[PDB]
């Protein structure tokens, strides 16, 4: 069964652990990749998605045509004012 350490090897379900645990987890080495700019905005798109939606986190800490759709997003209530009045 196991092939390396007997926890997650043994389980795939196990390595499945919850988004925002990931989250920063997975971005944690993928944003360093997938981090397009600095953490100050870049740490708010890409790894934050990582616990948001499940396609974006698969698809912003993998992707660089995932960033431009969240970053936009993203980028626009940070960078930009929040909402209208």
């Amino acid at each position: 069964g196991p092939l390396g350490s007997p926890i997650g090897a043994l389980a795939s379900a196990l390595a499945n652990s919850p988004p925002e645990t990931q989250r920063m987890m997975l971005g944690e080495n993928l944003y360093p990749l997938v981090d397009q700019l600095e953490h100050d905005q870049a740490a708010k798109v890409t790894g934050m998605l990582l616990e948001m939606d499940q396609t974006e986190v698969l698809h912003l800490l993998e992707s660089p045509d995932a960033l431009k759709a969240k970053v936009a997003e993203a980028m626009e209530v940070l960078r930009s004012a929040q909402q209208h009045t």
